[PDB]
């Protein structure tokens, strides 16, 4: 469950 963010990909 990761998401592509403008600051950096994050997973939780």
């Amino acid at each position: 469950g990761c998401h592509y963010t403008p600051f950096g990909l994050i997973c939780f």
